[PDB]
């Protein structure tokens, strides 16, 4: 549950991973939408999430879905200085031409991950963080959510330790990772805003959440 | 000033805080935005001078000083608001003479939701017994991290200062009796409350839509 050990955590999280998908606003809309159905399923497989209410499971996915899509998108693009929406569709920044500076922001985060040589294990933890931490703001599990988040913080450190960083680089990397989550909230917001020139609604979320 | 001990780094930052401002005022209407605009802009002038007092910040080039500040100001004001509101459950302390309960924010369409969010964050800081040293750390962390979407071997610099704060932030926690885990854990918690604040800051902007020249010359 949370009495998972940090290796059991990473084990779970890598196994939770949604498949790889293949295929203009229509392109990316249809694409997001599709990925959005798998995301619902991964959320379920995330340790600690299945513990919350439906009403709360749903709130959380309500609040995080777009950054979960972006940080994903940012991830698979690390190795293509180019956004690789799916193996078969891979756009450059010129191609963004009112969506250009969202792309610019994304390609920033993408290089910053390449620079940081981010790990699939580290990545995978960041995503669970975004799921739980996003909407965490009358007897409560916010307490619970907070516990699961601390588990993951420990899981993150634990990975860095295993990999043989010094205790100082551990707190340091953890920082520059959790800070990129800020950048990502932002691009997500700029995203939401531009999809008023939208949010997967409740009942549907809730019925698939089961 | 890259190398200077955690102790130094804290007092530097603690000793550079803008003054405490007072507001001016015939009971509230949507003339309250004007009221809050005003407070914003005065505060924003002093924030320029605090940016300059933050170690490493003047080392950056003028345009980057501006990029950073342009990108992080409302986020920097909100965290300040939040911070000073911590000792006053249920109300936002705009100025020492302008405590405002959430009810009052409902007198400007779309603001109550921001207010709610702020009061939540203010809660969370109190419940964490966030110390002033840690707050000062996070303010500077917002200045630095928010803009860091830009030769640019200046990013590298920004980053190393940022690590330097991290150290300083850890260092305090260490010195308050905190076991190693509890350190890594609280550090997470604070940096993760930084996301919450950008969110608020963006929400702020949108309902402030529905500047450069000034900051450049003002930053000399
Ligand atoms: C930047 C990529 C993107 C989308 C996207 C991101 C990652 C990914 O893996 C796939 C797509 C995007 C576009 C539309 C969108 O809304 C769909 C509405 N559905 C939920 C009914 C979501 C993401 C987008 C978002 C806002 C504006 C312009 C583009
Ligand atoms: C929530 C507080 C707030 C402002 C504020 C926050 C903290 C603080 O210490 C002082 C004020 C606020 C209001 C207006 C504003 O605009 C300034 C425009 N200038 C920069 C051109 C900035 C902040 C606000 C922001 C957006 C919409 C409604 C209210």
């Amino acid at each position: 549950a949370l009495s998972l050990t940090a290796d059991q955590m990473v084990s779970a999280l890598l196994d939770a991973e949604p498949p790889i998908l293949y295929s203009m606003m229509g392109l990316l809309t249809n694409l997001a939408d599709r990925e959005l159905v798998h995301m619902i399923n991964w959320a379920k497989r995330v340790p600690g999430f299945v513990d919350l209410t439906l009403h709360d499971q749903v709130h959380l996915l309500e609040c995080a879905w777009l950054e979960i899509l972006m940080i994903g998108l940012v991830w698979r693009s690390m190795e293509h200085p180019k956004l690789l929406f799916a193996p078969n569709l891979l756009l450059d920044r010129n191609q963004g031409k009112g969506m250009v500076e969202i792309f610019d922001m994304l390609l920033a985060t993408s290089s910053r991950f390449r620079m940081m040589n981010l790990q699939g294990e580290e990545f995978v933890c960041l995503k669970s963080i975004i799921l739980l931490n996003s909407g965490v703001y009358s007897l409560e599990e916010k307490d619970h959510i907070h516990r699961v988040l601390d588990k993951i913080t420990d899981t993150l450190i634990h990975l860095m330790a295993k990999a043989g960083l010094t205790l100082q680089q551990q707190h340091q990397r953890l920082a520059q990772l959790l800070l990129i989550l800020s950048h990502i909230r932002h691009m997500s917001n700029k995203g939401m805003e531009h999809l008023y020139s939208v949010v997967p609604l409740y009942g549907l979320l809730l019925e698939m959440l089961d």
